[PDB]
């Protein structure tokens, strides 16, 4: 009736938002686990006599290699613009020969079940928000054990051949140096979490129990039943913060490794083609597009499968260790430290000269009840996962989600605040609210540095009603009022939530504005096109500020409780 | 009905055959040793600690005593010794990949002994190995037996 | 256990165990003794009242 009079399609302001690239970095421990179990159940059907490099370790390293190769091809040929890590790889003829080698290398149909979840995606209404997979946000002390280096499996190939009749033959593999990171010898036992010291000890977690089968030389007579055999002469690179490129390290593109890398790629591509009946490549697959990248696994506090402690060379035979002595070395779930009492606050001698409710220094009254969660095996190895899906509530589509490695691992964040729309501002700024559920990683504790992890618990959700928190006039900071001497009325101290008894050993505040936050996320954002720094990378603690609470949430087990080792 | 709800350890321990003895026999069956009687390292293997006491395979099968160690071959140990003798280890190493059971020895007493936890290997440092054991041998029985 | 060990003695050479890293005669005997005790737990937990 009033359609032509109001004429609202000709009387609106529309803006679809600014351009925003959302980076996805998969935790490669989970596809490595699936690939190792794939090779376990299929390798005896293969003929490897015409190959001097093919072993189970080499085949697992090839498939993990082709995952990282897919990531480089998406970041270099599909992301606009390409990341600063991929721009450092020169387009010279040697690099182009290796890129053409893994662009036409044959991949089995199993690995595309994982790789179809890494396809790019652009939202419908947010038509300038893009999700794509790239390692352009990767720092080594933040992401090193969650990104499985394929050079570990060449060393496992070297140990799988050796004619030794020792009991646990995978322990020389755990000694093998992978990289030098500026002053630091990082071994396989640092990245897989199977060898520590306090005398060397072996801890067999779910990742090392799976990978130890590839480097155990008790079955070396099966792998030596061939005319000609060779070993990988892998050269250990020395990098620092200024020269670390994850694509050069993961794709083995150092100048003293490019011939071995090329022979590795072509030998195992021919092996997959002739024996695994692999017919497909990555070249016709990096331009595909699907909404499966927005599915992720939400985890709580889990124990590491790594530690950053420096290991010496294994001279003797290693003993068997346990969970608690590993978590003391890995610095996970430590108790609350003791008050050293090095600083002293200035409390007045007369107590009637101040209003003591307005003075933040006690008379040594109440102590804190904040205690960290000590490392327990049932809590931190058997915790349940959540399956996130923004578009459909089907559990058959999370088969590839539990294998892929897209995850948000949240330990202590309980709330994220959304900026409410202002109808008086410009609509570009209103429709460009993209960094809402994100934390800048200046505040995020690194996992592969020598830091301590104390798990102060999230509040129990066993209340009777739902809770929320609303911020007035400014959400960017929480006000603490400072009063003048003569005020209008009595200030009521009922809205002040006190954190009684702080002594440097408990959290004093619970607000991170724009060391303290324990978070890893697959979903990231870099604020520029330069080298990723700690001031430019954001970890997304959730995607529900973007996709809503109307999205599907399903609860499941861990992958090692779902995929058995046989 | 059948239930182990009446089971005390000092009354019923050798008459209830623990399945963790055979994981240790699997560990000794693999080893590349050319010794004469190779089942005697299996008889040394500790099964459980019962409050102060190291109970071995030779205590539960009755094939290893001392008074110098001696081997007595009764009808139960003569049958079970064939599973842990590494004189035929070349038959069992004819495979691409092999692994050993990393079984952890539990320490129990009168207050904490549960026979279902011990027999079913349900200690917290053994549940992953138990799950892989069950599923691997169920798939083996399904495909071969 | 005696009967299971003699069962595995007379049948194990007909088996292909190459696709398994845990299968041996000792493991198969341990599996069958395990499933006896598992039957006992299932009867006591799901059928005995209480």
């Amino acid at each position: 009736i009033f359609a032509k009079e109001i004429d609202l399609p000709r009387n609106v302001i529309q803006h679809s938002g600014n351009k925003f690239i959302l980076d996805v970095v998969p935790d490669s421990r989970f596809p490595t686990f699936a690939i190792t179990e794939f090779v376990q159940r299929s390798f005896s059907n293969f003929t490897f006599e015409q190959y001097s490099y093919v072993s189970p370790a080499s085949l697992v390293g090839y498939l993990v290699y082709m995952i990282h190769a897919f990531v480089f091809l998406v970041d270099a040929f599909e992301r606009s613009p390409m990341s600063a890590y991929a721009s450092e790889i020169d387009a010279s003829h040697a690099y182009l020969r290796i890129i053409d080698a893994f662009s036409d290398a044959y991949i089995p149909d199993f690995l595309f079940e994982i790789l179809d979840t890494y396809l790019s995606h652009r939202l419908d209404i947010r038509s300038k928000l893009e999700m794509n997979v790239s390692y352009g946000s990767v720092l080594y002390k933040y992401d090193a054990p969650r990104i499985v280096a394929p050079s570990i499996f060449l060393l496992a190939h070297n140990q799988l051949i050796s004619q030794s009749r020792e009991s646990t033959a995978y322990e020389k593999w755990l000694d093998s140096i992978v990289i030098h990171y500026s002053r630091a010898v990082i071994r396989v036992g640092n990245l897989v979490g199977g060898l520590y010291q306090s005398t060397h000890f072996t801890y067999r977690n779910w990742f090392a129990r799976s990978l130890s089968r590839l480097a155990d030389s008790a079955t070396h007579r099966t792998h030596l039943r061939r005319p000609m055999i060779s070993e990988f002469d892998y050269n250990i690179p020395s990098v620092n913060n200024n020269t670390y490129n994850p694509y050069v390290h993961l794709l083995m593109l150092e100048p003293n490794n490019r011939n071995i890398t090329l022979d590795f790629i072509r030998s195992l591509s021919s092996f997959c083609s002739t024996e695994l009946k692999a017919t497909r490549t990555l070249r016709d697959h990096i331009s595909r597009r699907s909404a499966a990248i927005s599915r992720c696994v939400i985890k709580g506090p889990e124990a590491p499968t790594w530690h950053s402690s420096p290991l010496d060379d294994l001279k003797e035979k290693s003993k068997q260790g346990n969970f608690s002595q590993f978590c003391e070395v890995a610095k996970f779930g430590l108790p609350r430290k003791e008050n050293s009492e090095s600083y002293t606050f200035k409390f007045p001698k007369d107590a009637s000269t101040i209003d003591t409710a307005f003075y933040l220094i006690q008379e040594n009254g109440r102590s804190s009840v904040l205690d960290p969660t000590t490392a327990d095996e049932e809590l931190h190895t058997e915790g349940m996962n959540l399956l996130f899906d923004p578009y459909d509530d089907e559990s058959s589509a999370h088969y590839a989600t539990v294998l892929s490695g897209k995850l948000i691992q949240n330990s202590n964040i309980d709330g994220e605040t959304l900026l409410l729309p202002d109808p008086t501002t410009g609509l570009a700024r209103t429709n460009s609210r993209y960094l809402q559920g994100s934390v800048l990683i200046r505040n995020v504790l690194p996992e592969f540095d020598q830091h301590e992890i104390r798990l102060f618990p999230r509040y129990p959700q066993i209340s009777r009603l739902s809770a929320s928190l609303t911020l007035l006039f400014n959400m960017r900071q929480v006000w603490i009022p400072r009063f003048k001497q003569k005020v209008d009325e009595q200030p009521k101290l009922s809205n002040f939530s006190w954190n009684e008894g702080c002594d440097g050993t408990v959290p004093s505040l619970n607000v991170v504005t724009a060391q303290q936050v324990i978070l890893w996320s697959s979903y990231r954002h870099v604020s520029n096109s330069d080298r990723p720094t700690v001031d430019t990378v954001y970890y997304y603690s959730t995607l529900e500020l973007l996709f809503g609470t109307r999205s599907s949430m399903m609860q499941t087990y861990n992958l090692h409780q779902l995929l058995s080792l046989h």
